[PDB]
Formats: structure tokens, C-alpha cells, sequence
């Protein structure tokens, strides 16, 4: 089984790890995988909502990627790894200490090995949530 990026349609950012989505013509919010972003009003809150927004808002395309197993959380909103230009916006969140690897589920875990390799780099760095 092998994951596949997909075209996505950008309707709005919504804070460090949610975004909604046109996804097959109806909006959706997208909550982003192995990821954990602080909320607005915490701590890196305002930071994290920042650079995914600037992220998504500024490329010229995203694509949105599922994993193996649920596509939709308990909540009604997409589980899917996000990219802008190609780049993860998953990742890029973690390797700038502006998320935590969490919420790690097996079945929808394929990309961990390489978030916590960016999550151990951010926290060597020091950088924000890992700041001293
Ligand atoms: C990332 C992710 C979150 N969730 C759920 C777990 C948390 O629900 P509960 O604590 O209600 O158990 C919630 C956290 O989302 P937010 O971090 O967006 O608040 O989203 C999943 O079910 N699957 C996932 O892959
Ligand atoms: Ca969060």
C-alpha cells in the first residue's frame, strides 16, 4: 500500500494544525496528522497559526496526502499530511518546534520516523515549544 499526494484546494488557513479544504467540491476542515500544534492563546499559539498560514496561503499549490488508515477523526474533520510547493507543512511545523509529534496511531503512522527525526532536530536547536 503506498501512499499518493493528491491536488487540494485552499479555502482557509484556521490555526497551527487545522486548515479547511474545497475537498471534492464541499469545504472540510483538514486536521494535520502525527502533529500537535499549540492552541491560539498558548504559548507559540499565534507563531504556529502563522507559519502554517503563511505556508499554505503563499504557495502556488498544496496537495493534501491520507494515510493507510481513518481519513476522518471523531470529529468529522480530514486526517491527511498537507504540502505547499511539495513541502510538508506537517514536518516543516516540527523541525521549527512550532508543533510536537503527537496523536500517533497505528495505521496512520507512516511518516513518524521522519517527524521525530525533524522533532530531535528542533529540540537540539532549542527552538520555541523547546526553547530554554
Ligand atoms: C491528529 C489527530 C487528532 N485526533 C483527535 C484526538 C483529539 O480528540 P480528544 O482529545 O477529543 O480525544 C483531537 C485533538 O485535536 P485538536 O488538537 O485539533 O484539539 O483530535 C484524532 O482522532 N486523530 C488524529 O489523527
Ligand atoms: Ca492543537
Amino acid at each position: 500500500k503506498k501512499l499518493h499526494k493528491e491536488p487540494a484546494t485552499l479555502i482557509k488557513a484556521i490555526d497551527g494544525d487545522t486548515v479547511k479544504l474545497m475537498y471534492k467540491g464541499q469545504p472540510m476542515t483538514f486536521r494535520l496528522l502525527l502533529v500537535d500544534t499549540p492552541e491560539f492563546n498558548e504559548k507559540y499559539g499565534p507563531e504556529a497559526s502563522a507559519f502554517t498560514k503563511k505556508m499554505v496561503e503563499n504557495a502556488k499549490k498544496i496537495e493534501d496526502e491520507f494515510d493507510k488508515g481513518q481519513r476522518t477523526d471523531k470529529y468529522g474533520r480530514g486526517l491527511a499530511y498537507i504540502y505547499a510547493d511539495g513541502k510538508m507543512v506537517n514536518e516543516a511545523l516540527v523541525r521549527q518546534g512550532l508543533a510536537k509529534v503527537a496523536y500517533v496511531y497505528k495505521g496512520n503512522n507512516t511518516h513518524e520516523q521522519l517527524l521525530r527525526k525533524a522533532e530531535a532536530q528542533a529540540k537540539k536547536e532549542k527552538l520555541n515549544i523547546w526553547s530554554e
